[PDB]
């Protein structure tokens, strides 16, 4: 089994709600029986891998990937992790996501860019914010495994504190190819293994409906993995 | 043997002159007859751990520890290095050094905080910028282990680049501890191996004093660790 990325991102601010969820990680198979198993590091990780604190704040669901705070995350417990932060200014926080050193396939690193206000007003989001992470996400597939759910579009804090704002997703420009993001799906899947001597790259097009209608896309790149190697593929 | 931190920090500038000479790493001694010999990865890393470029650009000096520019990095450089950085901002680069995963007592990570544009003009800096890095460093030395030099205060890039600028540095709150920055030395050593059961923890005082003179002050602090534990400490 490997993630279908190495790292993934959300933001988190004081005083979310304990119960907000945040994203899911998605694991794919080496092997047609495969199932994954997620679970959490430790600790929580600040500026340049310092180890900050137990995380008493993030669970993951074991079976499905899921990501949400078991408790809120207050002024306090911000400061407990400022403190550890060895000087620095506490502007990132991480944790490792193990599927059965933290480093793809086997391990990945969600990363959480804290902000030190509450959540926003939902009239304030623009849909850039609304649609899709800060940076847009890219994946990786390995050929000749098989295919399966390997995205969620859906901004799950967003959901959560905004559910008077209906958001949803399509693809453009994977007609013929593996990729199926269904009518009304959020979740985004490969359909057949892949295989790096007829396609090593794809670059889709995802694209958010908010609302009155507003629509922002975003490229949507897939590098096509050995089935073997561990070592990143470059990224342009 | 370990590095006596894992990780370090500096800035790097458009247009920095081959030949910048950078900073320093330190290893400690596990064993008396025991001699450094220091590599680089063979790559430059970005955000989340994203792997930039091969790097063509540092070297380190294999006996002495010493990281400097084999050639300039200009506009055309940095933006090989952004392009590859999947779609984050540029802000930090680092490289891994190992001494004989990059975790501590093994490899250290050394981080470079891009600036564009020139480095900035000597009759600008401050003494604080002058003086230390801009989050002040932290050490970690084995109780039991033979002594050894491992830090040294000199910022080189401010030395090479501003050489009209005179800077000094000295401990305070050292007398009767194992700590030895000798007069001129821009180096500091222990003196004898150390033990937890003694002391688990120092928090020297380094004063530095630039050019008249002007003097900043920062923290040293310095974590003794267990002979054999891989473990990071926390800091507080």
């Amino acid at each position: 089994l490997y993630f279908s990325r190495d790292a993934y991102w959300e933001k988190l601010y004081v005083d979310q709600a304990a119960g907000t969820p945040l994203l899911y990680v998605h694991a794919l198979r080496d092997a047609p029986e495969e199932v994954p198993s997620f679970r959490l590091g430790q600790h929580l990780y600040g500026t340049y891998r310092t180890r900050l604190h137990e995380n008493n704040w993030i669970r993951i669901q074991e079976d499905t990937g899921l990501l949400y705070l078991q408790r809120s995350l207050d002024h306090s417990s911000w400061e407990k992790l400022s403190v550890r932060n060895r000087g620095f200014p506490l502007l990132t926080v991480y944790l490792k996501v193990f599927l059965s050193e933290c480093q793809w396939p086997g391990c990945a690193r969600v990363y959480f860019s804290f902000f030190n206000t509450s959540f926003p007003a939902c009239s304030s989001l623009k849909p850039r914010e609304l649609c899709f992470p800060e940076t847009r996400p890219s994946f990786r597939i390995r050929e000749n495994r098989p295919p399966g759910t390997f995205h969620q579009f859906r901004l799950l804090p967003v959901q959560f504190l905004c559910p008077q704002i209906s958001v949803a997703y399509r693809l453009l420009e994977g007609e013929g190819l593996p990729f199926r993001s269904a009518p009304d799906s959020l979740e985004v899947s490969t359909r057949w293994a892949l295989d790096r001597e007829q396609r090593e790259k794809y670059e889709l097009v995802a694209v958010c409906t908010v609302h009155r209608e507003e629509v922002v896309m975003v490229p949507f790149p897939v590098t096509v993995y050995d089935e073997d190697d561990s070592a990143p593929e470059f990224e342009n």
